[PDB]
């Protein structure tokens, strides 16, 4: 969530250019983002993001049953640029943007907005109110042509902020040996617990949330490491960058 992310990252774009949210939402997807060319100094503007995914396809849950997938993202503007406060947005944007409550990623960081979870089916297409800044009052900004970066998260991540794995990843063998059982947990809880036997005789057990298929057997030989289950995960984060012109009025 976007509060992992908060709560554990100071700045959420490394580097790189990799942004946070990749450090747990392990898949790639597409995103989409676009905002005008160029805006003038005090001036409210929209940003509209894309998350596209197939609604059709529901994800793992935490309680391990099939269900739809929610979304949220986080946006780095140009430091100067915040979320147009609500008596600078026209009615006709605030309907645009629905019943949605972006927030500054820190109070030190009014240029980086998010926003979820939020349900996908409503909000696959989000759109942000922007008010640009003024180099005339601000000198942290000039009228330049500056980056925008966006992050879009799609369904349930597949590691935790205490870097345990959710049910919604990979599961492998912890040792190369000899699947001699495959138990069934109980039937609320789901799960399985897969016992393998090592060369030397030991026999380690492996547990499996409920989410994942297995697609290993009993008698099936496995090697350390290998899949025990498939890859649940039907989500994922993508990230996308544009640009934008603070103009400059001439009088
Ligand atoms: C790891 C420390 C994480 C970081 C950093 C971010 N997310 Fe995450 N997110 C993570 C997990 C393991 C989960 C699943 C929790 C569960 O058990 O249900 C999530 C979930 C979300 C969701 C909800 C998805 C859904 O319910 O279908 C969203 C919208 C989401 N995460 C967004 C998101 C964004 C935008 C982040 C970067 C700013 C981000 N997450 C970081 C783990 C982690």
């Amino acid at each position: 969530y976007p509060v992992f992310a908060q709560q554990n990252y100071a700045n959420p774009r490394e580097a790189n250019g990799r942004i946070v949210c990749a450090n747990c939402h392990l898949a790639q997807k597409a995103v989409e983002i676009e905002v005008p060319q160029a805006v003038l100094p005090d001036t409210v503007f929209e940003a509209v993001i894309e998350l596209p995914y197939d609604k059709q396809v529901k994800q793992v849950l935490a309680n391990g049953k099939k269900g739809d997938l929610n979304v949220g993202m986080v946006l780095i503007l140009p430091e100067g640029f915040e979320l147009a406060p609500p008596d600078r947005v026209p009615a006709e944007i605030k309907e645009k943007v629905g019943n949605l409550y972006y927030q500054p990623y820190s109070p030190e960081q009014k240029n980086i907005l998010v926003v979820g979870p939020v349900p996908g089916k409503k909000y696959s297409e989000m759109v942000v109110p922007i008010l640009s800044p003024d180099p005339a009052k601000n000198k942290n900004v000039s009228y330049l042509k500056y980056p925008i970066y966006f992050g879009g998260q799609r369904g349930r991540g597949q590691v935790y902020p205490d870097g345990k794995k959710s049910n919604n990843t990979i599961y492998n063998a912890s040792a190369a040996g000899k699947i001699v059982a495959i138990t069934a947990l109980s039937e609320k809880k789901g799960g399985f617990e897969v016992s393998i036997e090592k060369a030397n005789g030991e026999v380690v057990v492996d547990k499996i949330p409920a989410g994942p298929d297995l697609i290993v057997k009993e008698g099936q030989t496995v090697q350390a490491d290998q899949p025990l289950t498939n890859n649940p995960n039907v989500g994922g984060f993508g990230q996308a960058e544009t640009e934008i012109v603070l103009q400059n009025p001439a009088r």
